[PDB]
């Protein structure tokens, strides 16, 4: 049914982004019931958000970069089951994990993930997702380092 | 150099989104010069934006859905070289193309693309991109229709 | 429940191989899962590959005459798609069955073949291989139109 | 300028085949570009494929003993990676060269092999095949750790 429709939409966006070299794609599907509206609105984006002049410094100050510094700033996963209801900071569930380096020198990046979903609804990130993300950034860290030293 | 670094970042985000079933991913790379800031911030997302109750009707009214209705509402590509400087509507370059149906029955969707880029900078969408997008949505339209009738 | 964990795994294996290929720049990836039931064997061997088969500059005239390029040849000269249900059972071209759908890629003006798209073994959710149907044929006919444009922009 | 349009094309061809595979659910895609220089031949044949090779339930014990599963076997029993520069030139395992990097996938606790990752033909920008180096080996060693977790979550 619509699960199949929601899968094509993903494919179409990823494909168009690949072939055209655009940052954003949105697929609007005319709602069959209300022709004025959209039954599905599938969105995707890819972007390098900083090509500036530390102007990048001041961008870190911003409220959506919060959790990133919090994790760079702890060396430890941050896990927020429902963000609307959360009381440590002034879009729903969020996992965010330090990308560390080769021989645990220090921290070289952060993975934020937003809205784990159900294979369904939006969901919290569990200890098992954490463990998976932790194993994932190991190779990432090692890939990121190669693209400079070489 | 950083072009290679900007490519890994894309791969990492697409991969993490694939494996974890999240909507948003952001890869922060600690700026080597200012440890407080981010040298790169690579962002990606995938989302179904409407699972509601036409509540979807009122969502069409919104200012970022503008151009979508404009194209549903014309049957013709819309092409805006620099949006900040544009005078037809109250993020920069934008192409937006109707997804039509099998035997040109009517319109079943819209592709918005934002920010063509250079293989470099952000760029306008040309007549050639249009022609390419026009040929692209033909198979899309035919794929979208299959996931309902079947 | 136990066929539900196996379709799962295939998905992961494909993701794995696609991910590693993309990151590593290799032509071929094969992931073997050791059979839990006895450790001397593999319960899954998931293969994926990616490569350009014509790295030679003529010497291609000879290669084009290979047995495995016949469908391609047939579609190119004929200028129309070819649909075979079971490549073995077929009589004009000299168990587990194989299905084939081969479609021409044309120039905008549709009077000349500029390439060909050959697809093998349409699949069902972990289902068997099946024949390509008319929607399949319809769909690919629409798909190669934008392929032609892509390709042509590239040969500038 | 004219080798610049050819690396371009390979990129498009890979994108095409990946796109069509993904949309169509087929195991194999081959895109042929008709040689502009003479229409009887193909100047590019870009192949990509995707499939599970063990669809049988024992009968796998026999399959695991195939010649093309030896590296896999060797890595699994040995429990450590295997790196071959030119699979032909190599003497323990019974031109255009082939390079091979095969790494074990382990359980969290690292005392048992649960699968194996075999990579073939590391490539250079349209460059030739080359040997896998130590970074290659380092990188894959880090990559399979998360593979193990993925796989295991799947076998619940």
């Amino acid at each position: 049914e619509t699960a199949s429709l929601e899968v094509i939409l993903k494919k179409i966006a990823a494909t168009i982004i690949s072939f055209m070299q655009v940052q954003k794609c949105t697929i609007f599907i005319v709602d069959e019931d209300c022709s004025d509206s959209f039954s599905s609105v599938f969105h995707m984006e890819c972007e390098e958000l900083e090509k500036s002049s530390d102007t990048r410094e001041h961008d870190a100050n911003k409220i959506n970069y919060m959790y990133a510094q919090y994790v760079k700033n702890t060396m430890e996963p941050l896990n927020i089951p429902d963000v609307s209801k959360d009381k440590r900071f002034p879009i729903r569930s969020l996992l965010c994990t330090p990308i560390k380096n080769g021989k645990k020198n220090k921290v070289i990046g952060v993975c934020q993930l937003v809205n784990k979903m159900e294979e369904g609804k939006v969901k919290p990130f569990n200890r098992n997702d954490e463990q998976f993300l932790e194993a994932f950034v190991i190779f990432c860290g090692l890939g990121i380092q190669n693209t400079q030293m070489y």
